[PDB]
């Protein structure tokens, strides 16, 4: 049954979080394909109940489920039923396991081909009703799940030039804030559990700089304390390639970031919805990385988790700790990183 819970309480209960990345967010194989074709298109196995249960049994309490939607929508913006039901099926795995789950709209945003949601005046005007129709469908299909399920409006919205970190024009902020409101409006309108469900709105590019935070506007909500703000972090940029250890510069950089977020968001919680070692050319840590590089990954994660706890936040690891064939066993890909995260959190 449904038990209404505040945004801050949800974030406090997330504990250690994980991103089921390159899975339902995988895209580019075209329209009209079997569900499993999309899900495995980027090298991940089909998700199982055992995976969600594994996370719960091993000290994690929340999973983010990225979803890319555009290849599953027809000309009128209707979502393929098999796709929607597969999203629902994976949510159900997570609910069964006792996890919090986040469902979003992922590579429909940002710099890849097929992205259609953009912080741009013309694009917003042309896609606003399509966007609201999408969220109405998602909210209705997932309506029956309780407070452990959250919706996240959009992943990493960029302007027309795909400008990371910050938009080139201030109108970009208008478009984002407008989308954000449309997202909240469309979900709340469906009523039921969606009337009070905790929802997540991301900053421009999910970035964290001074201008992006100052020009972020939280949507108006008829109910209290059911909104969360989300940002991402691979800071300091390219540290995995340029650093030999998680040094004082790395540590101070993270400390400053959390300080800036907590100073900005005084009354609403924020989360680090995706973080990791991914840097230039998306080079990232794996089990075949040198021990010093795996230690570098572990120290980042340890610091990220502890700072987040200190700042009444929560974190979701992007992919690397639980990846590919390791999901099938299931087993951690990076046990030492996870152990560092668990020790930091507990
Ligand atoms: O960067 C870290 C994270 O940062 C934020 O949190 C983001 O929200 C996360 O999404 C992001 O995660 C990374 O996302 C990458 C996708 O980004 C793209 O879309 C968003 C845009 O903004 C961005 O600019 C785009 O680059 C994701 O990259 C994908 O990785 C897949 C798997 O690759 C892994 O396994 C295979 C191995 O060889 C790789 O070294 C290893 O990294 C790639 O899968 C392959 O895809 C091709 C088909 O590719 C076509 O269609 C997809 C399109 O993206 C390609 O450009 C196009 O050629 C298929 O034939 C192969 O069999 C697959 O292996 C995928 O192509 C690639 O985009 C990244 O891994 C993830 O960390």
């Amino acid at each position: 049954t449904y038990m209404e819970e505040s945004a801050q309480s949800a974030v406090d209960n997330f504990g250690l979080g994980f991103n089921l990345g390159n899975t339902l967010d995988a895209n580019g194989c075209g329209t009209g394909k079997p569900v499993a074709t999309y899900e495995t298109f980027w090298g991940q196995p089909e998700t199982t109940q055992d995976m969600m249960t594994f996370l719960m049994q091993n000290g994690f309490n929340a999973v983010r489920i990225p979803v890319t939607w555009y290849e599953h929508m027809d000309a009128e913006g209707n979502v393929d039923e098999a796709w929607m039901m597969r999203v629902k099926a994976i949510v159900e795995y997570a609910m069964n396991a006792g996890l919090y789950a986040i469902v979003n709209v992922h590579h429909d945003t940002a710099a890849g081909s097929g992205a259609w949601i953009k912080a741009d005046t013309d694009v917003y005007a042309a896609t606003k009703e399509k966007f609201k129709k999408l969220w109405t469908q998602i909210a209705n299909a997932l309506a029956d799940y309780d407070q452990h399920l959250l919706f996240e409006g959009y992943n990493e919205m960029l302007d027309g030039n795909n400008s990371w970190d910050e938009p080139q024009k201030a109108s970009g902020y208008e478009a984002l804030n407008n989308y954000a409101q449309d997202f909240v409006d469309a979900v709340r309108a469906t009523g039921g559990n969606n009337a009070t469900r905790n929802l997540i709105v991301n900053t421009y590019a999910a970035a964290k700089g001074e201008n992006v935070l100052n020009n972020f506007m939280l949507p108006t909500d008829a109910v209290n304390n059911h909104l969360i703000v989300q940002v991402h972090s691979y800071d300091p940029w390219n540290f995995f390639n340029t650093k030999t250890t998680w040094d004082s510069e790395c540590h101070n950089t993270l400390t400053e970031i959390f300080s800036a977020l907590s100073k900005k968001f005084t009354t609403i919680p924020y989360i680090i919805g995706a973080y990791g070692t991914h840097g230039e050319s998306d080079i990232s840590v794996s089990k075949s990385s040198p021990a010093e590089k795996i230690k570098l990954a572990a120290d980042q994660a340890a610091d990220m988790v502890k700072l987040a706890k200190d700042h009444h936040s929560a974190t979701f690891y992007w992919m690397s700790i639980f990846d590919g064939s390791d999901r099938i066993q299931p087993q951690w890909s990076l046990p030492t990183v996870v152990e560092a995260m668990q020790e930091a959190y507990n």
